[PDB]
């Protein structure tokens, strides 16, 4: 029943967010389409954001089993994109009436033969295709100190990516006295807050350490990076900025992290959250171009790597309408680019002109959104205000019904943006020559279309305090 077919019209390599969106797209445009997703994981397609967020905010002990979570508004949602009975079997796929979408789980595509329109799986199965999407996502970066420390340290280090890592780390959280997160980024900070909340109830320790001066310091300016660090500290987490890891070893049963400044940190387990590299292993056999500067498969405006091979999601190095070649790690991009790839695979020939958004929540009470070029080394103007009662992720989730912020923001850009005639929220403009090239929104929701319009228009702005009024910052 899960026997690989010899041929499929639409082959999707990888079974994450972009592949699911593509399958949906293909099927909407061609209701008899036969679509095979090949997924190296055991699980059917699922979304990632809850893995560092709402799944940790449950008191139900069978969360690890069901992977149902409660949104910030109390409403239950499955991590899976659709119920498992909505897929057809791989065996049935070639000739079942009206086609369908099948998933081969626990199978990895290891070779791509582009001239022959064929892939080979790790078990030796050969599948030919008519149209192919590469949607392989990324592979977490390791830390060189872990790489050089050997197998014992490696075995006590988690690179947090999938359902399996949620399960392993949630178990570690219940069982050990101290966990250290290495990395200042959004994922590391979400995990710090999640683990920190668990630890408060157990009386245990969570450390977050990183070389930057504060959380998300590569992206946020000092004021908001510092504020974030304080929020994380308010959760009980021990945050160690300006920490440069020299080495990691085991000392009488504990991990011992040595920092350049002379500090030594003893802990039971390490989570490394220091980014990823696109999964481009198939470029070798496929002879496909990869981007040496940004990583990822190079694609054209229509997301094509070849006449009949598209790329979407984290794996794609696309041409951003404003910024040129880039890759992102955004749920929004994976949805929109996967949907577009599917449309183009069914004859749309439409260009990828979407401006991808990003969001992060540090619990129900603090959220961020970002769009465009967001880099703390650029000149910035931050405009802040006291928060109102609605300016938090929980309220945004209550109003919209969803915690997936890309859905509630919409994909749209505003049609017009006429300026109308402690701090807890604000807007940060990232600049080039008075032109806004990126925006971070701090506890401001339902305004992403305005931010997109500002950046798309690319006008010079004489007074960004006036522009901030569009974000209800006065
Ligand atoms: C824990 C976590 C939290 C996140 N939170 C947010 C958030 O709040 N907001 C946001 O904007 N973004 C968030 N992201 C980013 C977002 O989830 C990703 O951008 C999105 O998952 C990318 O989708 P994708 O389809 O490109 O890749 P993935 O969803 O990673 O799917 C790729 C799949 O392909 C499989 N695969 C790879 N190679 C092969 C092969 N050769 N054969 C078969 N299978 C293969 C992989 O195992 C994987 O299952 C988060 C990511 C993670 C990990």
């Amino acid at each position: 029943q899960d026997k690989a077919p010899s041929h499929v019209p639409f082959l999707l390599i990888g079974g994450g967010t972009a592949a699911f969106a593509a399958a949906r797209s293909i099927r909407a445009r061609d209701p008899g389409a036969r679509v095979l997703i090949v997924s190296e994981d055991p699980e059917l397609p699922y979304m990632r954001p809850p893995l560092s967020k709402e799944l940790w905010f449950s008191d139900d002990p069978n969360v690890t089993k069901t992977l149902r979570f409660k949104q910030w508004n109390g409403k239950e949602r499955s991590i899976y994109f659709q119920p498992p009975s909505f897929y057809v079997s791989a065996q049935d796929l070639p000739h079942i009436e009206n086609g369908g979408v099948a998933v081969l789980t626990g199978k990895k595509v290891v070779q791509l033969d582009v001239r022959d329109n064929m892939v080979k799986l790790n078990d030796g199965s050969q599948i030919t295709y008519e149209k192919c999407l590469i949607a392989t996502g990324g592979t977490p970066r390791s830390l060189s100190a872990i790489d050089r420390a050997g197998a014992e340290v490696k075995s006590r280090t988690t690179l947090f990516r999938k359902i399996g890592d949620f399960r392993s780390l949630e178990k570690i959280s219940r069982e050990v006295k101290s966990i250290t997160i290495i990395g200042e980024g959004f994922l590391g900070s979400e995990l710090a807050c999640a683990l920190g909340r668990k630890a408060r109830a157990l009386g245990t320790e969570v450390i977050q350490l990183f070389p930057e001066k504060g959380n998300m310091g590569k992206i946020l300016p000092e004021y908001l990076s510092n504020w974030t660090m304080e929020k994380v500290r308010r959760e009980g987490v021990k945050v160690m900025p300006n920490a440069i890891v020299q080495s990691v070893g085991v000392s009488s049963g504990k991990l011992l992290i040595k920092l350049k400044d002379g500090r030594k940190v003893e802990t039971d387990h390490i989570v490394a959250a220091v980014g990823l590299e696109p999964n481009v292993e198939l470029a070798k056999t496929g002879g496909l171009e990869i981007d040496s500067d940004f990583g990822g498969f190079r694609v054209n405006a229509e997301l094509q790597a070849r006449s009949n091979i598209w790329v979407a999601g984290d794996a794609a190095c696309f041409y951003d309408i404003k910024l040129g070649r880039r890759r992102v790690e955004h749920h929004d991009h994976a949805v929109v680019s996967g949907r577009l790839a599917g449309e183009n695979m069914t004859g749309a020939a439409k260009p990828y002109w979407h401006q991808s958004m990003f969001w992060s929540d540090l619990g129900p009470d603090v959220g961020y959104e970002a769009i465009g070029l967001v880099d703390s080394s650029l000149p910035t103007v931050g405009v802040f205000a006291k928060a109102t009662a609605q300016d938090n992720p929980k309220s945004a989730t209550e109003q919209s019904g969803t915690g997936i912020r890309s859905e509630s923001e919409t994909e749209s850009r505003a049609s017009e943006i006429t300026i109308p005639p402690d701090y807890g929220k604000g807007v940060i403009f990232y600049l080039r020559d008075k032109v806004v090239v990126g925006i971070v929104l701090w506890n401001i929701f339902n305004r992403m279309p305005i931010a997109r319009k500002i950046i798309k228009d690319g006008e010079q702005h004489e007074d960004l305090n006036e522009v901030a009024k569009l974000f209800n910052i006065h």
